DNA sequence: CGCGCGCGCGCGCGC
DNA sequence: GCGCGCGCGCGCGCG
């Protein structure tokens, strides 16, 4: 563990009444205020602007890692993860030691008449699942990292020895194998938790069945509240024997041990989720969260969200000949070269900053944007010309590129 | 061993006379009375409307797991399970006591005397089997262990040193291999019965030959009353003739040990029980129960079942500006979207409450319903398009669906 | 090995990180490329020597003659930024941070604060792609770039050994078990160990041996991985071509070791299948190295002129002439047509032919003779570039259209 | 049969105090062939010299000098891989193999180093695949190696139930354990006379061996096998390190 | 501590 | 190009 002792404050939900695993997480935040906490930026003083060439380049190449502007779509994502984690613990409440008294009293009072029936079972799996699908570059990995960074990963409960783990992030196996997802599970858990599960069960020549049972044993021992699997699109194309095997193992994981599972991938992963009704409505239990590139124009006016995003990005420059205000003439060159894909915007900005910084004419203009677009982004050209064209036939040539 | 102390109360069935494992069970109930006791709803007070938005949203998200209304398809299933649990104990009663002198007298009056024929071994495997197949979302698991939770999971006798496991629910194996199904059996047993069978019998490199032997021995020791294997559709994975091995293991388990077995799956498992007459005959050894999406109009008059279901669901709204009664216009487009699937009719309601709650217009209308249908319930559309068309060629493209 | 010393850098975010301060100091781009200059030292006494000795000392020119071009200013900065940014997320920060976590936890749970951020640790790895023609010097250039940094550094304060770069290559049929054996071989060649013997000969699956690769690469914290010749992933059949890229994409996602991929334009189309195979194949841009053109504009290009003038000085002939005629240089580019390796080999073979013929003079006729006689399997593809035809050049995937 | 090494040097800058070079006889259309083979042997021996002494003193002195002093940069790992590979094209009955065997007959095949635990072999001539596959040329490597020197890799790794995978790593390991000066190969027609989609995989192995292992290889064939040296410039450029030698009467 | 048995996986050949 | 059959090696359990 990292030894975060647990402190118990009750919340306003009747279904979370006196649950030790629920009342140990940061309290229920409002929708607007929760997405405000995700706001991050890179700060630079006036002294850092009067620095030499190499230090400025090295500290300006840090923007993609630390700059982050929340979006309106995060208002919907944060609500789901709030109830996924908290809701899955409802059925996994450690029962009071006085449970047998109630059972025996009910049994003796139903046996002799005077009571029609009695519920002899309380524990039942509550866990569910969802599926967020978006084009590559939609900023889903970083968004999930920054949302989950608010939660403490592993805590400790003093009264009874459970070393609760809230979440752990893994990725799908490169060949779609099921006996490799367990090695990633062990590696991620013995990195996040303080243990050596990779040594004990990793190099031993156990079978597929006798190590899946081991992963299921670690997860119910330290209650896991969410397991997130990324790069699901690897199940597509060259899957070894099949993908339905891994899918229905995850289904068993959701239904039996009550650990909610969240799946992440590109819309190349819709080809594995539409073959029958079961593999679709069970693939997403809170529905899907389909993310799309941001558009320059709203229903009847330019999109203000992109305006705020572009302005806040444009404020972060280390060029001495910078222009404080941002014109529409050079703003419109961004969208005609980026099409709203959130990665290309920041990468083009950083690459243009480096080019201007090193060309000797440290002024950013519309010309440098296309000048650096035409050399340093060549292997991604044809996938964005299709988005520029807007014709569905040219868009549908690529599986990741979702038709509008 | 939760140590529920057994109490013996007599019943009215002649064949269930002085059975230790039948008299110590919940008493016989009428199916109409039994189905009425599955009713449940979310507990809401009037003051819950004046609460924080987040708390109200979290309260709404608990609807899918607490609201449950019994339909007309629960009478038959309740009756079948109530007979199937309790008919398998006639051929396993350890009430046999001093059976030496009676057999000796019979032998010594058959070897010489007027008795042409006497019968000695009256033990029989009285078990049966069921096959419950329905659409993915009809409520097989929920209704199954809401019905089956009126029975105590484990009952203990001390006059006879036996621990009785009345039922045990296990899922199938992901790859259709008998090696994984015993690990699930042991985990379910030691997760319900307090014990440690998983480490003792599961991580040693025992072959498949002896692990099944240990499983049979343990199931016979604890007089298991019902084994329910869920997700039986997983056997379509083993297309190298590996489903026959798993099927005949359960057939053997019914013929000798005597535990009744229940099979549950989507209609994609219908390709399993059609290779020969034996599979189909024993797949439904006491009938088969097939479920379908609930229909809006059974006849010219509207169906009262769906009307009652949707009216009872409509009263669980924490939106403040709520309509007093459920309008016919929004009701007719409620079926038009879910098409009778019991999971989607509730998920649409929950997600529309969450959408109107976040948007600020705390009221449910048809337009918002279709907005939520298009935006968020996206991957399930082609199957619902096929169900909306009504033509057989569209439906005969997905294996899960039944015409 | 190297015993670490700690010198602070100018960057505010590269501060207190042991794996960054141990590296050489941040240098400017002008002196980074200028310091990467090599030549062979000669004396006037070598004029009177034997033919065999002269031939053996002039055959060494391609090995130790390196004049930086104008493109190296970008490559040096790119590699330095990648190496120093790889270690940003891989910094030991669990020194006394436990009390900070507990204080923040009790402040968020009970007090007035809400927006605490546990576990600032993450991955900051980005990928680079270098695609150029076979002869553009994309291998010896990278060798000279990373010859500046020490291979492995031993840090005394904690028993951790750091290796900053590792050089492997894709081989044969684009299988992952190629690169596990290659990875172990390179790692235990650079750092004296027996990793290949401990893990190679054993009967091990692909997915179990990749985990050992990941574990050992995370033990000796690796700041860069170079996979040269990724053109072997193109003609290779089955589902291995996409799965090797899958492995390299997930290597820069969890472990954090940045990956740089080097190939020829034959492997230009291994990425063009999808969007994710292209964005995740060039993180900080992709560098395409075109061959030297005769004129950058209406005026002649000074890069080629400087190259020829500096390369001309490395001659050892009795009747040698320091000056060179314009006719000599004009046919020099005509025969080779932009590809630098062919230039240096044509020069050295012409010098060898002149030395052994008995005529101690270099002339354009001898250059044409050594072009025709020796470079027989090289010219049928140089003809397309010499003729300047778009389709003739576009016949092959080895050479880009312009 | 192995002979002791007599280290006699000559007035050359590149070859100096490197035991793998001065353990060879004195340096002083067949003239070009002999000169080319000699220079590849010695240049390939250059890039693998373990003649270094107290590197750690020098390396740490340079590190400390760069970290604080006025010296710009220090060039760590001055260890290259000097390998070159020509193509030899000529008809089978012309007599190319006669000159080949005459030139490689001049130098001793295997020599002995006593101060170092290395017994390097100057040349190692295997024949190309008769059926045509990746495996048999590497088995041929074991057979030629154990014919050259008293060895038993034919039993340990020749017919051992391994794959096409681990055999290659062992072959490279035993190649650079006794560093080869030349890997000369004849009859390259059957490389692509028959195939299974893997005609260029053997050339991929050759390129990898002349990149990391650092052994200069030689390829010999009749004008039939020129098809693979025409498809793309990577194979065409690497197919002629010092330039191809087409044989004429 | 040595030998016997079984099981898991890897490679080659056949369809 | 994929599935099945065989063979090889390793590990644990018992006397
Ligand atoms: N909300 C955001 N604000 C600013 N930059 C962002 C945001 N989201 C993503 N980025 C940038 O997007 C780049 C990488 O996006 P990333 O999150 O890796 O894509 P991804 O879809 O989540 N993973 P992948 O499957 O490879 O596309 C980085 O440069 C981030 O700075
Ligand atoms: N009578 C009912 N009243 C209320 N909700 C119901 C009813 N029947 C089913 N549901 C809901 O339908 C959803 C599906 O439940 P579930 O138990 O998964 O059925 P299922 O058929 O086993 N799904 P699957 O295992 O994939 O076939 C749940 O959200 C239940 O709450
Ligand atoms: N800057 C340079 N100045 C002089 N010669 C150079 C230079 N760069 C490369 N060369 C020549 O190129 C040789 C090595 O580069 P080269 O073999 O072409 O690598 P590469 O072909 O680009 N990488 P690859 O084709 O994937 O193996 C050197 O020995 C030189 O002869
Ligand atoms: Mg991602
Ligand atoms: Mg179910
Ligand atoms: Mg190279």
């Amino acid at each position: 563990a990292t030894r975060i002792q647990a402190v118990y404050r009750d919340t306003g939900v009747e279904a979370y009444r006196d649950n030790p695993f629920i009342e140990a997480l940061p309290p229920l935040q409002e929708s607007v205020n929760s997405a405000a906490s995700l706001k991050s930026s890179l700060q630079l003083t006036s002294s850092d602007l009067q620095k030499s060439r190499v230090i400025r380049a090295h500290t300006i190449c840090r923007i993609p890692d630390d700059y982050f502007q929340p979006l309106g779509t995060h208002l919907l994502l944060s609500e789901r993860i709030s109830v996924m984690i908290r809701g899955g613990y409802v059925g996994r409440n450690p029962k009071t030691g006085d449970l047998q008294k109630h059972l025996q009293n009910g049994y003796e009072r139903v046996q002799t008449g005077e009571l029609e029936t009695f519920r002899f079972e309380e524990a039942r799996s509550t866990a569910q699942s969802l599926l967020l699908i978006g084009c590559s570059g939609s900023g889903k990995t970083t968004s999930l990292h920054r949302i989950l960074a608010t939660y403490p990963q592993v805590i400790y409960h003093r009264e009874l020895n459970v070393e609760q783990v809230v979440y752990l992030k893994i990725d799908c196996s490169h060949n779609g194998s099921l006996k490799e997802i367990c090695l990633n599970f062990f590696r991620a858990l013995d990195r996040a938790l303080g243990s050596n599960y990779e040594r004990r069960y990793g190099l031993k020549r156990h079978g597929i069945e006798t190590m899946l049972a081991l992963m299921s044993q670690i997860a119910n021992a330290h209650v896991l509240g969410l397991l997130v699997i990324d790069e699901i699109q690897h199940l597509s194309r060259s899957r070894s024997g099949g993908s339905q095997e891994m899918l229905n193992f995850f289904v068993t994981m959701v239904n039996i041990i009550g650990v909610p599972v969240m799946l992440i991938g590109t819309p190349k992963a819709r080809e594995i989720f539409e073959a029958d009704l079961r593999s679709a409505r069970r693939g997403a239990g809170f529905g899907a969260i389909f993310w799309d590139p941001i558009q320059q124009t709203q229903r009847g006016k330019p999109n203000q969200e992109w305006i705020a995003f572009t302005d806040n990005l444009w404020q972060l420059q280390l060029l001495q000949r910078k222009d404080a205000l941002l014109s529409d003439e050079v703003r419109d060159v961004w969208y005609e070269l980026s099409q709203g894909v959130m990665d290309i915007v920041v990468k083009l900005f950083v690459l243009a900053q480096l080019r201007a910084l090193a060309l000797g004419n440290e002024r950013i203009t519309a010309g440098l944007l296309r000048q650096v677009y035409q050399d340093e982004l060549k292997p991604v050209h044809p996938m964005l010309e299709a988005l520029r064209s807007g014709i569905p036939e040219r868009i549908a040539r690529y599986s990741d590129l979702v038709v509008p």
